[PDB]
């Protein structure tokens, strides 16, 4: 009579959820050479980008010389708000106004170039400051996006400054606040609360969802509208990409991975002889000066963003040769298996002493 | 044709246990602000706090001036037993006898106070006592309420002393022994047998049930009578108490996350440097002095114990916020979603050198 | 179309295996106070234990001194067939010829005592031997009792002295082999293959099953012939001992458990200024002396058998008051619950430095 | 009404696959001595072993040395392709030019050898070059055997030197693919993409399949054929040896097993007085001199590789003997049981101090 | 310095040199750092005994 976890309802626990550990891509009868496949996607509705990577919206990640590298990479960068206004003008400024075959440009020949705004009337100042400034694309940043206030803000964009720029949505985690967004207008939806490396979300509120069932979930509303789809959040490595498109994202967000190369901004630091950098969340105590839902930490330095951004891109490249996938549209049409936990330390290299650390795979 | 996990009785191995690690709140459309949530819940049918929290009834953890700080910050302390009862109801004066607007206090104006009692008739000589004294509220504190004695207790108890204090009921994990507390007269019903962080019920005698199922189950039998759930043991977050109070429980009482604050009982141990302070299981063989069922140990000196409470209910108010709850009646309506081991591991910060510890988040 | 797992055949992978830290048992209805529990069970259909615990037939577990402290605390003891059947007959005789309350004895007075036998015409003489030199029970002990030798032996020990001795059967694990070892005539049958602290048979031939899924298995069809089952291998904390008898075992028997006791055979050996005693496999390389099943270590000292034996006796009478079983046969129709691993360690202490070691749970 | 994994569609996630940790054999009916096994089995169509294990197609695994004791042991080698064609074919000539009752061998009396190639025209001039020297077996090694160039490499193949030599197709891990090599004329099918101890690609690029499952799903799509099933990687015990055999294959590569040993490739390292040797994979960056997916790392130093050979097959006898199968054919019939993460560690030995190291268990 | 000083005119140098690229020998990993080999002509792998 009881439902098997407890209690009468059987919706009080919804579903399972299945985050990049839990699954593997099947491969599948494949015609595509790893160099021949095409990589590009949609960002937006109107923006395609020929690698489908963008960087957080972090002060310990973009600036204006990682936007200017994402942009020439071929990907883009979204600049971060927690700098004054027309600090923030002036590094969209610094970008617009910057060997590279893959540059995303606009019709003007320029760099393209994100930036995240909050919610309010400062934050409409700033929107309207930064959109006077040339920007290309704004990202309502927020935690829950299912607020009434953020779609109303998305609403008040779209119906101010639709037509000369993008608005994409903060990030969600289920298919009715992907579904409220659309709604809403926006031109792209920001999937993930609570995965990222540097988020306590999880463990402070308990609130959250994992990656690839919130993926599957956001896709199954926008999908039907033409609306992209952003993952964001909890990518450590190349397959992580590979599996978030082929859940049905049309771009990925990438924060740690992108933290230690030598475009991020803050210097380098030295421990026992090992060479690090600054990250932190956005939520963090330090970067919101309270209760923070993010901490302050450092990752590895790995060097210039080209070549970290090259190995993705290979990574990549090589999942839609082995799924067969021509396109990026293709790869979202792949499957899944589910794997148990003995099938996650099977995947990964195991009973061996590694001796060097391969470009692709960090110990 | 068996039962796929072995045998012909299907009712065997009755249903699959959750606790706190394997689920997560799930975002909803949300109208609320974090600072704007209120957190009052019921203690008891008569009870009402304004933080819904209350502390363990240890030897380790309450006396009169933990007692009077939780009763100030907004919730409750319950006086251990583990004293002669002359000093229980001294310790119950001192608490009646004694900035705070969250302070919970009786039709007197004097803070609120409850007292921890057996079974047998020494436990009713001291009930006596403590209800002599001025207790408001008298804990029936076993570890396994569905037991006849904690029955007829609880049952003498509402008798004699009903129309002056209320009667909590015992320990229980399923939902006929909440069912029974119910019958005998309980004005509230505490969860939890063996999640305890200084228990080892569940390896000493292989008996327990996990926490959110427990709390689902209770709740299905004690919510049609109105009669309020304490979820007792395993908490470790404040993530966890926005699960319990998901999960139908109307508070959650704290042990080792309250046992390292100023006001608890005991000296200060400095061991390589660091401060802590002792903590022992009520059936450990120091507190009890046999076979065991708990250990003894130290936890890490954490500071006033305001901040704490003020961090925890930070975190509440998060959780709120995220699944649209303005009071925690509407909280109690919150879905969850079920989490594999990969996403438990997702959900803590991961693949980041931490650096300094947050105020809510400790390594 | 395919089976989720693989394959078109619904019984290439026929069930969900649980072992012991899988499962705990649900508190009941209880009218039963742990001092006044009957823990007295069967060993076999003429043989009945006050203590239902056996020492396992391994060189460094049970020698005469042994069997003497088993048979003296209310159990029983089965000697070793590692050496010469003349001293293996000289053991049992000074057994025989050897404050205790529960000590289990015959109709002469004399404390009870079993012997090991193996398969053969050598077998067929030691056990000749053996029961000539007044043993009580025979176990044909070996690894895999499905084998016609197997029962044959049995069959043919059965006719032979069937009524002066007692037969029990070798490993099994699943229901097919126990129905055929009470075809056979076993008066009881022993139950595990592989779950031993030990073993390395599921690693090198990777053959068995989990325990409890076992233990219901042969109970299914033991139970309707009224033959006693005997958990074999794998228990680590009196908590198993309950969770085995709730599966419908009838007895446990113990290995590492009693290899620290003073009773074993085997010196005192220091390291690190700790104190341990050799324990090794009986399908180990030393012992055997090869295609091993087993290996060597040291286990830490524990003291006199009486001290553990009484530890284990009292959590199994705490698991029995918390199910409310007044004796073994009532405690064997409890009902479990399944957990996960989050559960597992939300079922230990945990968030806790532990100060001392409990009598009942070691580091 | 949605899927309990998230989205609509019921394919996207289409099975949970299962590996060699998550299976146990289970004990049967059994007539059998070990020492009576027959571990004959089928290579390809027309190749029978006595022993039924082949060394891997890598560089730091297989040369003459390997091969000759491979074939000398009562199973195969095959020669791996990093080297130029001369120089493979040479090692092919050194093989053939060249005690031991099961040493496999041809019409001529010539040891048996295998060989591997790629894909292309270079490859085809390679595969000529090893047939004119007297290979047995032509390996098309590839990482993705589904691709529409393997296929085509493996039909020419076959429609050239079909009648002088077999040809074994390179990875699958779907039915489709192995149904797509069985039609493309492929005589043995080899299983597995990602399991290997030394490959990245399962987190390079996010594609693979759990063993265990991959060999069914191959095994149902080439037994109506009697296309034989080669298990190629993720085995580190010779359990996983019996239980890749039991779920249908028929034989199994070996790899990281085999690498230690004196008749490997490469010369022998000291790290703190322990001995090691290198193995790496072949698409490591040492290697294929890109993206690499595998890794460079080192191995214990085992000995000769005959006693190893003699262990592997030791523990195999002992799973036939406890599954009751006299042939390799009927140890393809027998039935699993499914085990938790906690049924894992049961099988390890568990809660002991491991004093010395077995000769078939290594620490 | 102090070898020169207490009256010697040149120095022999071993280990200071033994891990550089133009020393005979392969290159070698531990556990991510860079090493290579480096032996006395009296050890027994080289005299190849006392
Ligand atoms: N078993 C594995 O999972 C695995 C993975 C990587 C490498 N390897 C080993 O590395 C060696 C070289 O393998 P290789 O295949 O990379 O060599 P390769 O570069 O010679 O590739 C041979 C052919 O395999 C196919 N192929 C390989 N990877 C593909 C992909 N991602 N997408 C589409 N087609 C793909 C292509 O048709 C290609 O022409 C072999 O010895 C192989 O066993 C094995
Ligand atoms: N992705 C995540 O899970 C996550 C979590 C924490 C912080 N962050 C980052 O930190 C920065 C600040 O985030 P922020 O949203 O707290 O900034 P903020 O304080 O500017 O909040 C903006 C709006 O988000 C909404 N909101 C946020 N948290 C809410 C909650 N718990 N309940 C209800 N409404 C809530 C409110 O409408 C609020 O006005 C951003 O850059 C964001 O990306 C992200
Ligand atoms: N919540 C838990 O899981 C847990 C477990 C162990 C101890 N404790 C704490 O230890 C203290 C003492 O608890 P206690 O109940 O052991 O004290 P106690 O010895 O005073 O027992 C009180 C009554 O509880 C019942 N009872 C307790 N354990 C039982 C069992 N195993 N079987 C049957 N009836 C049983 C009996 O009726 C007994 O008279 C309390 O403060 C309690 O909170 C709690
Ligand atoms: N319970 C276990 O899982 C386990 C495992 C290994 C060893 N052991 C212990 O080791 C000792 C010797 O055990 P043993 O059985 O190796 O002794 P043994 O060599 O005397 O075997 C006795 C009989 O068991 C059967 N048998 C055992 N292993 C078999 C196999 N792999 N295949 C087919 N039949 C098999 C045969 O009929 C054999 O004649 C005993 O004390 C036994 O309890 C126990
Ligand atoms: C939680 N999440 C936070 C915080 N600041 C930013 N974020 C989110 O995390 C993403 C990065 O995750 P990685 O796994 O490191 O890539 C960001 O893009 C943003 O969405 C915070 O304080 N808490
Ligand atoms: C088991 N449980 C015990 C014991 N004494 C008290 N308790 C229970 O644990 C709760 C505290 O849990 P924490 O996880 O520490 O917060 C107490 O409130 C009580 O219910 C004991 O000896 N064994
Ligand atoms: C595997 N099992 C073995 C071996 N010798 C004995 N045994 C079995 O283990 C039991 C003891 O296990 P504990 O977990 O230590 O209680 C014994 O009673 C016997 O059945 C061996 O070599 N391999
Ligand atoms: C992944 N797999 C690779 C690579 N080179 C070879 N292999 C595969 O691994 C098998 C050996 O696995 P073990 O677990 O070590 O036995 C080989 O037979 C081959 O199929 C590589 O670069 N990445
Ligand atoms: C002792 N001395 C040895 C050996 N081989 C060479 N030598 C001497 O050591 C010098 C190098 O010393 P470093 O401190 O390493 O610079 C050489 O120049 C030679 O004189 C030997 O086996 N044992
Ligand atoms: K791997
Ligand atoms: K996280
Ligand atoms: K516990
Ligand atoms: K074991």
């Amino acid at each position: 009579v009881p439902v098997p976890t407890g209690g009468d309802d059987p919706t009080k626990v919804a579903m399972l959820g299945l985050t990049f550990d839990d699954v593997l891509l099947l491969p599948a009868a494949s015609d595509v050479v790893p160099a021949t496949a095409d990589t590009s996607s949609q960002l937006t509705k109107r923006i395609r980008l020929r690698v489908p990577l963008v960087s957080s919206a972090m002060d310990t990640v973009t600036e204006s010389r990682m936007a200017i590298a994402m942009a020439r990479a071929g990907g883009m960068g979204v600049l971060h708000r927690n700098l004054p206004v027309a600090e923030q003008a002036g590094q969209v400024e610094t970008v617009k106004r910057s060997q590279f075959p893959l540059s995303t440009k606009d019709s003007d020949g320029r760099l393209l170039v994100g930036a995240a705004v909050g919610v309010g009337d400062d934050a409409w100042t700033r929107a309207m400051t930064l959109v006077d400034a040339g920007v290309d694309v704004l990202i309502v940043d927020t935690a829950h996006a299912h607020n009434r206030g953020v779609l109303d803000m998305v609403s008040r964009l779209k119906q101010a400054v639709g037509e000369r720029v993008d608005v994409v949505g903060g990030n969600v985690a289920t298919r009715a606040a992907a579904a409220a967004l659309v709604e809403a207008g926006a031109d792209a939806v920001k999937v993930g609360v609570g995965p990222g490396s540097i988020c306590t979300t999880r463990v402070v509120a308990g609130v959250g969802a994992p990656q690839i069932t919130a993926i599957l979930e956001a896709v199954a509303a926008c999908k039907p509208y033409g609306v992209p789809v952003i993952a964001d959040g909890g990518l450590q490595y190349s397959g992580d990409i590979a599996k978030a498109l082929a859940a049905g994202a049309s771009t990925a967000m990438l924060g740690s991975l992108l933290a230690g190369t030598a475009e991020s901004p803050g210097e380098l630091i030295f421990v026992n002889g090992k060479q690090f950098k600054s990250y932190r969340g956005m939520g963090s105590l330090g970067a919101m000066q309270l209760v923070p839902e993010g901490i302050e930490g450092r990752v590895p330095f790995r060097g210039p963003l080209g070549t970290v951004i090259h190995q993705l891109t290979g990574g990549l490249r090589a999942a839609m040769g082995y799924t067969g996938s021509a396109t990026i549209e293709q790869l979202q049409q792949a499957q899944f298996v589910q794997i148990t936990a003995a099938g996650l330390k099977e995947s990964h290299p195991h009973d061996i002493t590694m001796t060097v650390e391969a470009p692709n795979y960090y110990t």
